[PDB]
């Protein structure tokens, strides 16, 4: 899974260990193997939510397959607590597009997860 | 809602009051209050669009509701004039690629819209 | 086609012409008018893969067409291998999304293709 994390929150306030946890987090989440995780986090970004700009953040989950109504329902509420916990960002103010992308579509490799 | 635009332009030269004035148009646009309108901008970004570095965007839209073939035209419109106005970047120069998102895959506030 | 290369090595890493060396070889590897492609890249990130912060990369391929099964495993041993060559990163510390772009979901030019 590739998880994607865009804040206006600045980059002091990200917590030493944040990439991983959201690592060992999500692993144990989609039950996925650490290994094939990836964590992007991008900090001091413009944006704004309600015309607003408060702390907010604008993130996705990319993954082979894990992803569903459910599933995603799930995530929400572990993603959303830890970015609530760990950089202090409003629930309410925080948009997570789940993604859930065809093996045949990933390149990894020098070749694609056939 | 969630509106992005990455730009080789200087922070120096977008305009402050550019997310507001996006958020604006983009609700009376999709009739959707503004309230739900996240926007991100991404200015200093390396890339090239025809091999060339002049001003160019790359934008992405993600709605639940409201995208669609005609309606995606009109807001390239939208969206162009904006940008060529407020950025001085050229219509030609600029791509938008729009989503239309299903709301079991949209996490806010602990969950999702599903 | 626009092509986007999120990774963690230093800007001052990014030998000059890169742009337009993946500018020339997309080109060719897809086949398509070089006028037309679009290329974004993005340094000093704070990536994670694998729980490990060595040297990584998580990109992305937009297009109209020229996207399937076999073609995404070609695009994949010439990319890796550009960003191996050039940027020094692990062909197994990089991803890559490929996103069959439907005409009518894309804007450019006050309007969109097809």
């Amino acid at each position: 899974p590739m998880f994607i994390v865009n804040t206006n929150v600045p980059r002091a306030s990200v917590p030493d260990g944040f990439l991983s946890e959201l690592t060992q987090q999500l692993a144990q989440a989609t039950g996925k193997p650490p290994q094939y995780i990836a964590v992007h986090v991008v900090p001091d970004q413009l944006m704004a939510f309600g015309g607003s700009s408060e702390p907010c953040a604008l993130c996705s989950l990319h993954s082979i397959g894990k992803i569903g109504g459910a599933q995603n329902r799930s995530y929400s509420k572990l993603l959303c607590g830890l970015l609530a916990e760990r950089l202090r960002i409003s629930p309410d103010r925080v948009y997570i597009n789940y993604y859930d992308m065809n093996a045949a579509s990933v390149g990894w490799n020098n070749s694609t997860f056939a």
